[PDB]
Parts: C-alpha cells; sequence; structure tokens
C-alpha cells in the first residue's frame, strides 16, 4: 500500500480524499491520518451524494493515487477515490472515474489494444483580479491584469513599467514582457511535487497572462487524475502568489482562448498501433480512429466541449492549421500519435477521454476511412451539441461504458445550464439594439 | 486526581471553571492554580447565581473533565463544573448538566440499557465580518465574507479572485474555491488539543463559509461537554484568524442553514440494543425509540430547537423514519456492523443546549420504548417557536418521568424562551417594508 | 352624465379609469377625454387582467372627480370589473364584493345604507431605505422630526424641537413639524369633494398624522379611503416626503390603525340607536356580538398584512369607557349619530374587503341574535381562522368560495415569504449561542 507507506515516511497528519463530479470539478474531504487501516480501504468512507450536482454513497480510496500535498500547512496526503453505490457495491453509474475505468476495460475487451495513452495540453489565464456579476440591473465581467494589453495607462502601485505583451502577441516574450516566468516556475515546482512529470512551460498566444504547462503522458484514468492535479496545483500556486487562474475556454474577445489539445495513442501488447505505412506514418488503425472521431465529432462535442463558453472559442493534417486534428511530428514509431485540437480545458477529463476513446474504437471497429488529409466541422452552439449527442448516442452506449440513464441526466444538467445562459441579455445587445 | 496531575505536569497557572446556563451558553470563572487542593474539590467555590437564573450557589468541579486551554498565553486548565444548591447539597434543579446526568441515571434505572451514545454534527458558518442592529430608527443586518456568493464584485485588500462557492453550491469544492481549508485544519488541531477525536472536516452546502467538523461519539453528558468544547474551539480559532463563527441555525436566506444531526444509540452490557432484524436491521427497541421520538417531536422542538430562528430553517421537517427517503427528518444511517447500529434525527440545530436537547431526545426515546410506540413504516415539526413552546407545555409528560426534568425548570425555560420569542416576533421585518410600504 | 358635465366644465383632457385589485392597491389606466361617449359608459373599456395577482372596466359615472395633481386637467372615474363572458361583475373584484355586501344588507331587511367612517393614521417620512437579499435584510427610516435625530446633522441647521417617543399627540407647530403638510393634504382632499372633519398629529414620533374625513355608504366610503390614500401619498411626494400606510413602521412607538365607525340606517332612522347599554339598540348589540364572534376570521380581511400583527387594542369586547376594549362606543351628542367603533382594522386592509367583511359579520350577528377572546396574533393564524370561519362571508353569495380561496392563497404566499427570512433581532440574540 502506497498510502500507509507515505503516511509513515512523511508523518502526515491529514488524509484528503478526492473525487470528481459530473461537471468535472474535483471534490475533496479531509479526515485525520490516524484513521487509515485495512478497514479504510475495505469499506472506504461513507458520504452524502445528494448535495452534489448531477447525482448516501461511498468514497473508496484508490491506493495507487496517494500523493503528498504541497499547499497545506500540515503534512497532508491526497488520495483520489472512486465512488461506489452501497446498494450494488460497484462503481457508481454516473461516476466519471468509473466511466473512464469502464472505457479502459472495453478497450481491453475489444482487443484493439492494451491501454490508450492520452496526453492533453490545457491552457489557462493568470489574471490579477476578476469582478463578474450578472443580475437584473445588469452584467459585468471586468478583468484586472498587470500584464494585460489594455493596461498600458493604469497606474500601478510600485510602478507601471511599459513592458507588456500586445493582443495575440504574448507568444514567448522574454520575461521583461512575459510577467509570469517565476509564477510558471512555481507552478511547475508544485506539479513536480505532486508526482507530475512536467514536460514544458511557457507563455501562450493571448495577452493578459495566458500560459501553458504541458506535462507528460499516461493512461486514460491516470491522465484524467493528472489533469485534475494540474488544475489544482496551478490554481493554488496562483492563489498563493496573489493571482487567479482561469481554465475557461475563452474569457476574452478576439484574442485566442484556452484549448486542450489531446494527443492520443493506442498500444497493443507493448507496440504502438498508430505507426505503419500511411499518411505521415499512420497505420490503418490510426486512420480508422481519426475517421471515427470525424464521424462522431458533433456527438463528442457534448463531452469535449460541455460549456456555452466553449463555442465562443470554436480534417487531419501535419501542417494545415485548418485541420481540427493534427498528426504531430515524432522521431520514433512508438511515439506516433494523433491529436484532437478542438477539446477545451473546461471538459470533464474522464468523460471527455472516455467519449473520445469510444468514438475512435467505433471508427476502428467499423473500418471508417477519414478520406485524404488536408469539410464537416464541430457544432455551433451548446444546444446543437447536446441535440447531436442525444440523437447521436450509439457508440457510447454500445459496450456498456456510458449508460443511457447517465447520459440523459448529464444532458438534462447541461441543457438547464445552457438555457440559463441563453436567456440572459448580452451587453452586445445593448451596444447594437438600444437605439432601435 | 486527574486535575492535580495535569497541573503538576504542565505547570499551569490558572484554573478555568466552566458550566452552562439555560440558554446553552458556556460560562467561566478563572482562579489561580495554586489555590487548588483536596478542599477545592470537596467544597467547590461559592458564586452568585442571581444574574443567570440558573442566591448563592456552589461550583463543584468535575475532575473527569479537566483539560488544557490552547487559546491562552498562560497555561490554563479548563474544568467543567456542576452547580450545587447550598441548601440541598444536591445537584441544582435548573442545572443543564445536572439534567443530563439525571437523564443518564434514569436510563440506567429503566433497565433499557446504560451509557447511551450521542453523536451530533453541528455545522457552522465562518464570516469575515458581521454587523447588525435594531432600534426605533430601523433594523439593519449584513454579513461580510470574502467567499460569499454575492461578493463577486467587492473590492478586497488582496484582490477579488473569482473563485467562490455559489448559492447552495459549496459542497466540496477543492481548496482554490473552498476558502476555509486552513482555518478548518486549525479548528481540528485545537479540537485534538482538547481531547476530542475529529473524524472528518469539510465545507458544507451553503456559501459564505458553512463548514462541518464531525467528532467521535460519546455518552450523553460527555458528548454535551464535547459539543460545548467544540463550539468554544471553533469560536476562538476563528477569532484568532480575524473571522467569526456563527452557530445560529439559519444565518442566511436562500441557502442551507446550519443543522445539528444527532445519531442516537443505546448500549446494554457492551452490546448494542438497536441492532436487530427489523427495517434496516433495527431491533424493536430501536423501532420503539423511533416511535417515541416521532410522537414527542413537536414537544422535542422546544428543547432541540429553542431558537426562534431554528424554524426559519425548518421550512428536514417530516417526522417519519427511513434509510432512503430523504424527506424524513429521522434517518437510519448505513453502517458496516451491527455494533454501530443507530438512528439519526436531523431536525435539531446547533443553537440548542446540548444537555437539554440530548436529555429531551433520550427521554422521548425511553418513553417510546416503555410504551412500545410503533412508528409504522404525516406528522411535522413545529412551524414556529411559539407553537413549539405550546406543545412542550402541553406534552411535558415524558420529560418529567423519573424526575429528570422538573416542572419548575420547564416553566422557567418556557418563560425565558417566550420572552425571547415575543421580543423577536413583535419587531418590524424589512420584508414587511418590501411588501406593505405602498398599501 | 356627471363625467360629461365635468369634462365640459373643466376642459378635461384625460380620463383615469381606476379600480382596486385584491391587495387594495388602487390601479389606474389613462385614456384621452375625447373618447368619452355614451358608448364608453355602455360597453366599458377592455383591459388585460391575467397579470394582476388574483375583463372590462365599466366606469361608475357617479364617481367622476377632478384630479388635483395632474399638470393637465384630468378626470378620475372609479370603475367596476366586468367579465366579458357573462357581462356581470367579476367575482374577485373588491368593489363588486362590496356592492354585493350592500345588496345583501338591503335584501335582508335589517337596514339600508350602512354608514362607515374610517380613521386611518399614516406616517410622513423624509426618506426610507430597505432591502432584503441573501447578503442581508436592512431597514432604515430618516425623518427630521424623528425622536432619534436629537443630535443628528441637517443642512441649514438642527432645531431642537421635535416630538419625543410616544409624545407626538398635539405639540404646537414649533414641534409639530407637519402642520403645513397636513393642511396641504387636507386641501387636496377638499379639491376632490372629501369633507375633511379633523386633522392632527398622532401619538408616534417620526411624523404620524391622522386626517379624519366624513362618513358615507360602504362602497362610497371605500372609494373615499382610496382617494385619501392617493391624495396623501401624492401630497407627500409633492412636498418631497413620503407617506406610509403600514400598520407598524417603527418599534418602541405607536402604530397606525384604521378605526372603523359603523352604523346602520333604516328609512332615515338610525337602527343602532336605542335605549340599551350606552344607548345601543338590541340590533347594535347583536351587531357587536357578531363582530366579536367572527373577529379572528375578520382579521384576515381587516388586518391582511403581516405587519398588522406587529401593531397588535386586542381584547374583542365592547365598552364605551374601557380603553383595552377593541370595540368602543364613541360618545355622541345626538342619538341620530350612534355608531360602534372597531379599532383592530389597519390602513393596510382593502377598504372594500374590510368593510364588506365587517358588515357581513355584523349582519350575521344581527340575524343570529348573538349577545355579549382576542384578535389573531399572526397572519398565518388569521388566515387559518378565516378559512375555518368563512361561512358567514359566503352567506348571501357576497364572498364567493373561489374568491376566498384565491385571497387565502395570495396572503399565504405573502406571509410565508415574510416568515422564512432572518429577522435582525435573531442575530441580536442567537448569534453567539
Amino acid at each position: 500500500s502506497k498510502s500507509l507507506q507515505l503516511i509513515k515516511e512523511h508523518d502526515v497528519k491529514w488524509i484528503d480524499l478526492r473525487f470528481t463530479d459530473t461537471k468535472g470539478k474535483q471534490q475533496h474531504v479531509t479526515m485525520p491520518a490516524r484513521d487509515v487501516d485495512d478497514d479504510f480501504f475495505e469499506y472506504g468512507k461513507m458520504f452524502d451524494g445528494s448535495s452534489i450536482a448531477g447525482w448516501d454513497m461511498i468514497l473508496m480510496p484508490d491506493d495507487s493515487t496517494a500523493v503528498l500535498d504541497p499547499f497545506t500547512e500540515e503534512p497532508t496526503l491526497i488520495i483520489v477515490c472512486d465512488i461506489i453505490e452501497p446498494s450494488t457495491m460497484q462503481g457508481y453509474d454516473r461516476d466519471p472515474r468509473a466511466i473512464a475505468r469502464r472505457a479502459e476495460e472495453y478497450l481491453k475487451s475489444t482487443g484493439i489494444g492494451d491501454t490508450a495513452f492520452f496526453g492533453p495540453e490545457p491552457e489557462f489565464f493568470i489574471f490579477d483580479e476578476v469582478k463578474y456579476k450578472s443580475d437584473i440591473s445588469g452584467s459585468m465581467f471586468k478583468i484586472f491584469s498587470e500584464q494585460a494589453a489594455w493596461n498600458t495607462d493604469a497606474d500601478f502601485e510600485g510602478g507601471n513599467k511599459g513592458h507588456r505583451p500586445g493582443v495575440k502577441g504574448g507568444y514567448f516574450p522574454v520575461p521583461p514582457v512575459d510577467h509570469d516566468h517565476e509564477i510558471r516556475t512555481a507552478m511547475c515546482n508544485a506539479l513536480e511535487e505532486m508526482g507530475l512529470k512536467v514536460e514544458v512551460h511557457h507563455h501562450e498566444v493571448a495577452t493578459a497572462g495566458q500560459n501553458e504547462i504541458g506535462v507528460s503522458f499516461n493512461t486514460l484514468v491516470a491522465k484524467a487524475d493528472e489533469v485534475q492535479t494540474l488544475k489544482y496545483c496551478v490554481h493554488n500556486v496562483a492563489d498563493a502568489y496573489g493571482k487567479t487562474v482561469t481554465f475557461m475556454p475563452k474569457p476574452l474577445y478576439g484574442d485566442n482562448g484556452s484549448g486542450m489539445h489531446v494527443h492520443m495513442s493506442i498500444a497493443k501488447d507493448g507496440k504502438n498501433t498508430f505507426a505503419g505505412e500511411g499518411y505521415a506514418g499512420l497505420s490503418d488503425t490510426a486512420l480508422y480512429f481519426i475517421g471515427g472521431i470525424i464521424k462522431h465529432g458533433k456527438a463528442l462535442n457534448g463531452f469535449t466541449n460541455p460549456s456555452t463558453n466553449s463555442y465562443k472559442r470554436l480534417a487531419y493534417s501535419a501542417r494545415n492549421r485548418s485541420a481540427s486534428i493534427r498528426i504531430p511530428y515524432v522521431n520514433s514509431p512508438k511515439a506516433r500519435r494523433i491529436e484532437a485540437r478542438f477539446p477545451d480545458p473546461s471538459a470533464n477529463p474522464y468523460l471527455a477521454f472516455a467519449a473520445l476513446l469510444m468514438a475512435g474504437l467505433d471508427g476502428i471497429q467499423n473500418k471508417i476511412h477519414p478520406g485524404d488529409a488536408a469539410i464537416p466541422q464541430v457544432c455551433g452552439s451548446l444546444k446543437e451539441a447536446l441535440e447531436e449527442l442525444d440523437k447521436g448516442r450509439a457508440f457510447l452506449t454500445k459496450g456498456g461504458v456510458f449508460s443511457d440513464d447517465f447520459i440523459d441526466a448529464y444532458l438534462e444538467l447541461k441543457s438547464e445550464e445552457e438555457i440559463k445562459v441563453r436567456t440572459f441579455v448580452h451587453p452586445l445587445e445593448y451596444d447594437l439594439y438600444y437605439s432601435v
């Protein structure tokens, strides 16, 4: 057991159980470290699931995910947990981690490969302050950032140096203009403490402090856990520095938003099935995977872009920026992979990865060719995405990975949220229609 | 003695004698540690009980409750005391701790069992700043908190970070949205420093900082002492951090209030009397306990819901029982062993006096067991404090059984709560201005 | 047609068709005066009533009065609500219910032209601020004459003369801050044919005043009560102040109540007048007994506001001398003006509804020969008693069961809304407990 070993080694005082709900937000609950024993892993911990959106259930801790916490003053051990319905003593039907595990099991069952490697790069925004409110009197989402392009006048305590990136021009300034070098270094430090393998970190296209920190790969469930850990680490590092981090797909206008580019690979018995004789070194399985993604792209948009903000931001190739899918340049056949570029950081990592894998497995099973390289594209609005998912849900249900009841409930939740957004007056409507 | 041993080992300089008044607020008196001896435990300490309503009185320390104080610069030893009438030398009639002790003695006398086990879960609120007033010029009330759902625009000395739980959406955000993790950890540390065994601590459903720190079970009087100690610990930890703890049942509108669920069990020679083969593995003793709680629930609201504010929260109002149907305010929590079999009543709120509320629940359960009251498989709790006091006055029969709750104490408590109720009720509400200013 | 005569005389340019919703707040819709023809009175004017909580506006020609606040010459006509489906009065119209009450009174033969005179008190506040959200529930009153402003700051100076708490019963205008304003309100009343009887400062500080006007039949008096509310509110607005008709807008001071003097006429002879106690006939005694019997049920109509039970004169018994009695017999020099004064009704009551309820209870007592218990202490209690004792209201078809159900639903929604909010005193006590 990794948990008890870590507890003994670091003499930790608290155990922070964690899990994930339907919306993708991680959830945490703390207990004393002295409560760990064989019973704690045999029966988990009872908790109330009514108050959580989309759902008396059990947090069964995952032994393999035990990891220390670098943000709590007392030594704390973080344990990600699965969710179990006490009636059946099995993984909860609507638990995203359970859905991801079922997707992995189905991938093994079909024989297309053993485990699928997922690596997503999400981008975030590091603002100083954010003041948003939308009530009857009106709406506002004002953003305060020292390095924002529009802040070229605002006097700042301690000085207003004139160095700051322009609009769409924050792509690799030297840290005189890139204000977030030390904060990105600290985020990478916290990521490495939590067991993540940081690959690279840099500024991104947008102004106001859009950054990216790409971390290593892993299997599906492990990578969803790593994505949640990355979100937690960057959020707390920004908070400790006196700043705020946003993973919204697009918190600005004009400037490119935040996207989660997901590299995808499949291994079968130790070898890569995405390498072979084909376009840019893609085997038949890789072509069928991309064809399945293309065929069910609108259906997949319900999970990869499950937010009204995703469509304020919204083919396979190797140079063509028009293509929503990229075949990245690699040096070895084992590293050959595809890349879906449309998914956003707001997506529920477990649900998104499971849905993408299901679509790709459907494409491989049906032997669907995506045509030649670089045109059907992603859906336009969240209502359109949910409608396509509702009437295009066959591959998720097939294989017993996504249950019909879960998808209906999740569609209801996202639909009510989209209705909430869609029926509120936009200040652009004031800008264009006031003097009518 | 335990107190003398602690004094000698920790070199304490002050002894802080604490007791509880009728309203449920702890009350303390400090003396030098050098003035402790055998005679101190034999005779107690004279003190004035005129300005509390429960004439000279005696503070007799309970040596078994001696504990240290981590909130003071000087080493202080806290001792919970019993109130003794000098004329009778017995326990005081209106002493809540004496009432809880009498409830334990009555439980032993009935032969139903011994060492009844109570575990409450009093949620609370953490506010950065609270301002209220009421006079002829008007009544004002406002609560300030950085993590408030309405504070999404407010300027802060440190910036307005956009992460804060929404309305009815504070149930287990991660720390970067859950603003109160370090303060909860500090409260848990203080609880461990007073001998309590914390089991879990987390945010709660409501915004503006509703938190819950569960603590392990104990006997009736011991758990009442632990509840008072937990309230003290959370209050002082928040005050050390520049914040405040609110324990009144409903300090907000439109968001979940603070409730104190009570898990009840009864032991008998080391065996659990609630474990059986009935519904959810409940023995018929447990079923009769449920029936007794149900029948006297309206009467129980007088003691377990003494606040006129508690009924702003009870708007868990079904007086039924089930392990699945969450409408009922009496739940049979899922357990992994019959040793931990228990019932749970969810209507009590943290504003209740621990001793009085626990004794009332125990006496209701005992009356149900003795009268073999079968609950069935619908009654509701009182809608206002006036109705609760009326029902308590009408149906105090079970409380007075065995001489646990005296009629004089019940009448004094009823009078005090009625004065508070008429004070609250006959004042103008700003919603009355919202509704009637233009009539 | 009185309206056409007034239009020709005053070159009226606008017509204000006014009615009253179930909540008693007067409602008005304006149309040009050139559209007033015989067809307008014959067929009324269509309006949409699906939005008002709880058809055709048929103007009451006899109640056409000039409006003294409009910058242009404007007439005001109080209108009945008529259902287009049946061309009859709307079942949920307070004016229609009051008219049915008078019809029933005339039908039963006890008497005709019940005389109602209400004395409502109001508050004049310089400023009032309030709000109630999850953040907090705030309420504050600003008044120069307020007893709590003895050390405050004002523009141009702070004169020290202002009435104390419960000490505002007729100071002189040095301390009576609202003599000119009261005379202006009286002038506005007199400019729409309201026979003002008396006007004075009342007990409470912060500007409580009473302007008692003459008597009239029940529907006419309800129209006059709405007229008085309109005029007083608009005069306070014109003077830069505000008027509150709430039963209890303060704490630690007196409230405001609509003391209703009631009597019954019969062919010009006062039926109440007699040789019994305080010179009250047996009919008057039966009236009082019926009011006492149904008092808790009556409180739903006479005290519909939750605020009313902050103001609550609770003992429901008659006395010409005792002050705790809530049904006093005011002294009168001549026997032809013998009347009984009920003090529990408050200014937040629908005048039509309250007067109809009081009259129906009194007539029920007359018919049942009841000969002689407090008022409800909460709005929920009052609504429960009203539901329990609705029989006398539905007697004669005056108060239909459907209307009482709708009124109960509306008032219950209001009471529940005000009953689940955290009073600031609840913080004052239970914050640290």
